[PDB]
């Protein structure tokens, strides 16, 4: 139901120092009498947006910064307004990671990058290249060991290799070009082909997950793993003689890990926002607060300058920041969730042999592009229907598909508006859409109606065609400013409800083919 006033509920991932965070919670309770409950639910990054949308969930959510732009866009996060004195205590680049549309939407905690972790008793010198790992595995298999095991179920761990020879998520030049996705280029293919060849040649197993890789490294059965600072605690307990070092190069180029800033957001529906701010600023983001978490599971390079100066002498942190420098700080754009879902499926299907590398990355490209391509088509159709004049701007990336989808939608959507004028006029009058607040109300009812019953291109045409019908109404009553929000809302409904179906149709190319006369 509603978040309980007078306590704090905190969500953090089960691989992080949640017992250390609970100790900070106990210090908070000692001062204030306010009880702090720390939970680590499974899939909390997927659960948070579901429960927070209903005004429920934790007061504070911890995740890497990449997921907070989506949460902020969805209205699920309170704006963070620390004073200059507090802001100056953290590195400016960490605040940049938690800025979305010019507003701070979380507190940055620590910088995370993957490193190569190696067993000095099996491999005194780690391999500098991915290319030498097959030969090393052959040497180690003769000793009853293997070279490398890491999580193949989460694309976070394979991304550094995919990115090495030129794979990218969203092109960054000067600003992100969200229309420019680098998932199915020659560089991405080269990296994922290398991983699949390691599996084909029995150097790795497609079924290896976080738990299997951690157990094999910590038992001394595999010489190397790929993991973040949080993993170091369990390796210390195992008494493995380990090193943390630069990831291997691929085709002479560095592995490029996607760099995360562990961040703490405040639930927009929390009645405990002042308690949450007090906890995060004056208990957690202190030398003693971060020490308590770091002693449980290491954070990496903490955002708090005073404590980072103390930790920076650690060679494992130096290695973390060397890999971070060769990588890229993740975007926080709302499309990151879709990007990760698309690439997760691609790596798992390529690794298992369900798809070829070409097939897998083609689907991942379509899934990653789906929101922005859908919005380009739907925004243009609604606006030209409302105003009577087309947009002269270039379509940009995958422009032929956008142009031909808009041409098709002009033919079939104009026909739907003509033939279903009665139902459209009746429903427009019942909805009584007057302003941007009324447009924002449509999402819930649209999802309900559209998600029920059969999936086909005709119902997608009806969804967008009624959008155009509403947009014409909005322009006429001098609410033209409502049209882009309406287009965004319809696009969100379409892509969230029909993601998997749309990718199976080759997205908008399927639409053009389906309605080809
Ligand atoms: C006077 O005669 C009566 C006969 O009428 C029967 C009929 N025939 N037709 C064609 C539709 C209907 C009503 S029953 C479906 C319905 C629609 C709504 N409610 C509450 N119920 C309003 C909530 C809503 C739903 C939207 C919206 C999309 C863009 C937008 F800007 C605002 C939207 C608001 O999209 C749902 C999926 C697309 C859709 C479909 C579909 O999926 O097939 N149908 C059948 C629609 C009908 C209408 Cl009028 C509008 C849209 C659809
Ligand atoms: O695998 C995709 C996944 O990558 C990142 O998640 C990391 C997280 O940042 C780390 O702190 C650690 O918990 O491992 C996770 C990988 O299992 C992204 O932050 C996440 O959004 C994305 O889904």
């Amino acid at each position: 139901g509603k978040i309980e006033e007078g306590k704090l509920v905190i969500w953090i991932n089960g691989d992080k120092g949640y017992n250390g965070l609970a100790e900070v919670g106990k210090k908070f309770e000692k001062d204030t009498g306010i009880k702090v409950t720390v939970e680590h639910p499974d899939k909390l990054e997927e659960k948070f947006p579901q429960v927070a949308a209903t005004g429920d969930g934790p007061d504070i959510i911890f995740w890497a910064h990449d997921r907070f732009g989506g949460y902020a866009q969805s209205g699920l996060l309170a704006e963070i307004t620390p004073d200059k004195a507090f802001q100056d205590k953290l590195y400016p680049f960490t605040w940049d990671a938690v800025r979305y549309n010019g507003k701070l939407i979380a507190y940055p905690i620590a910088v995370e990058a993957l490193s190569l972790i190696y067993n000095k008793d099996l491999l005194p010198n780690p391999p500098k290249t991915w290319e030498e790992i097959p030969a090393l595995d052959k040497e180690l298999k003769a000793k009853g060991k293997s070279a490398l095991m890491f999580n193949l179920q989460e694309p976070y761990f394979t991304w550094p290799l995919i990115a090495a020879d030129g794979g990218y998520a969203f092109k960054y030049e000067n600003k992100y070009d969200i229309k420019d996705v680098g998932v199915d280029n020659a560089g991405a293919k080269a990296g994922l082909t290398f991983l699949v060849d390691l599996i084909k040649n029995k150097h790795m197993n497609a079924d290896t997950d976080y738990s299997i890789a951690e157990a094999a490294f910590n038992k001394g059965e595999t010489a190397m793993t790929i993991n973040g600072p949080w993993a170091w605690s369990n390796i210390d307990t195992s008494k493995v003689n380990y090193g943390v070092t630069v990831l291997p190069t691929f085709k002479g180029q560095p592995s490029k890990p996607f760099v995360g800033v562990l961040s703490a957001g405040i639930n927009a529906a929390s009645p405990n926002k002042e308690l949450a701010k007090e906890f995060l600023e004056n208990y957690l983001l202190t030398d003693e607060g971060l020490e308590a978490v770091n002693k449980d599971k290491p954070l990496g390079a903490v955002a708090l300058k005073s404590y980072e100066e103390e930790l920076a002498k650690d060679p494992r942190i130096a290695a973390t920041m060397e890999n971070a420098q060769k990588g890229e700080i993740m975007p926080n754009i709302p499309q990151m969730s879709a990007f990760w879902y698309a690439v997760r499926t691609a790596v798992i299907n390529a690794a298992s042999g369900r798809q070829t590398v070409d097939e897998a990355l083609k689907d991942a490209q379509t899934g990653s592009e789906l929101y922005r391509q859908s919005l380009e088509i739907i925004s243009r159709y609604l606006r030209e229907q409302a105003t009577g004049a087309a947009d002269t701007a270039p379509m940009g990336a995958s422009g032929a598909t956008s142009r031909k989808a808009l041409e098709t939608l002009r033919r079939v959507g104009d026909g739907v508006q003509r033939n279903h004028e009665t139902a459209f006029q009746g429903m427009l009058r019942k909805l009584d859409i007057k302003n941007e607040d009324d447009v924002k109300s449509l999402s819930r009812v649209m999802i309900h109606v559209f998600s029920d019953g059969v999936t086909n291109w005709g119902r997608i045409v009806t969804l967008i065609s009624f959008g155009a019908f509403v947009a014409k109404h909005l322009k006429t009553i001098n609410q033209e400013s409502c049209i882009e929000p309406l287009a965004e809302s319809i696009t969100d409904v379409l892509v969230r409800t029909k993601r998997d179906w749309l990718v199976k149709q080759r997205g908008w190319d399927g639409f053009v083919e389906f309605f080809h006369v």
